[PDB]
């Protein structure tokens, strides 16, 4: 890992883009290129700013953020930057949302995968993200390319394993409890625990008690149960993450179509038990039985 010392009098600063799990983030331009710079807010923040520099330095994937380097004086990082926004905001956003499919879904969940399966995998100690969810999750290329954000950890509590919000000691599965959580709520386009709401020690003593989010009508079984082993209590139940990059890159085979931008508008009515998807899997069965026959 190799970050440039950058000299912030030849960054040229635009518009704040929004505000990450800390500080302020900022559209830029810097030696004509366009990137994204994040400053800390009030020095509260300089524990998390150095924690996300160093492991960041570490980090070269194409699902990950790219760090360009930083700035001394004032003390700001500096990312690439791209068109697009945050998976949450596609998700449950500003409307009109996008039409997206099942294809769109499972590539996002892969590509997901990918980027923490690479972190899990670095040598000598595993990188845990620790705060996976869909507003830390970028998307970009036309809603197409995921790429994960927001390592200043090293809001949450819906997406959050037992055992991290227990006190607990936690390994690299908490990330594989997060993903789950994260894979039904593509699939849904639903909110993980919207009807709990209250405040985040509402949702945590539900967790904790071992509710999950409701089950898919018609999801086929091979996602249901790569997804239910992702939320089980025990963290050694749980997969690995390369096992989990391993199936659904088997499975994309049956969602053609991930590569289609999000182009389409989409009004969508958001009816308990055994939710409706948002997408659809008729494709997926009939290709399966092509397959299968
Ligand atoms: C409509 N968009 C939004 O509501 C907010 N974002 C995403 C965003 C902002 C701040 C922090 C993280 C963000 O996205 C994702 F990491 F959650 C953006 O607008 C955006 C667009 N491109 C980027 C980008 O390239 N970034 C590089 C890392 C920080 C954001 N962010």
């Amino acid at each position: 890992g190799s970050l440039h010392m950058i000299d912030y009098k030849e960054i040229e600063v635009e518009e704040v883009v929004g505000r990450g799990a800390f500080g302020v983030v900022c559209k830029a331009k810097w030696r004509a290129k366009d990137v994204a710079i994040k400053q800390i807010e009030s020095e509260s923040e300089r524990k998390a700013f150095i924690v996300e520099l160093r492991q960041l330095s570490r980090v070269n994937h194409p699902n990950i953020v790219k760090l360009y380097g930083a700035c001394l004086n004032p003390v700001c990082l500096v990312m690439e930057y791209a068109e697009g926004g945050s998976l949450y905001n596609v998700l449950h956003g500003a409307e009109p949302l996008p039409y997206y499919t099942a294809a769109h879904a499972m590539s996002w969940c892969l590509q997901c995968s990918q980027g923490v399966a690479y972190l899990h995998s670095m040598q000598p100690k595993a990188l845990i993200h620790r705060d996976l969810k869909p507003p830390n999750l970028l998307l970009v290329a036309g809603g197409t390319v995921l790429k994960i954000c927001d390592f200043g950890t090293a809001g949450s509590a819906a997406w959050m394993a037992p055992e991290v919000f227990e006190g607990s000691n936690y390994s690299e599965k908490c990330d594989v409890f997060s993903w789950g959580i994260i894979l039904w709520e593509v699939i849904t386009r639903r909110k993980p625990f919207d009807e709990i709401g209250g405040p985040a020690f509402r949702i945590m003593w539900a967790v904790h008690n071992g509710t999950r989010p409701p089950l898919i009508k018609n999801l086929p079984k091979p996602i249901e149960s790569l997804m239910t082993r992702c939320w089980s209590k025990d963290p050694s139940q749980r997969p690995s993450m390369e096992e989990i990059v391993k199936i659904m890159t088997h499975l994309m085979r049956y969602f053609p179509g991930a590569d289609e931008p999000l182009q389409y508008p989409c009004q969508h009515s958001l009816p308990d038990g055994r939710v409706e998807p948002y997408v659809d899997f008729a494709e997926f069965y009939r290709l399966w039985s092509v397959d299968h026959g």
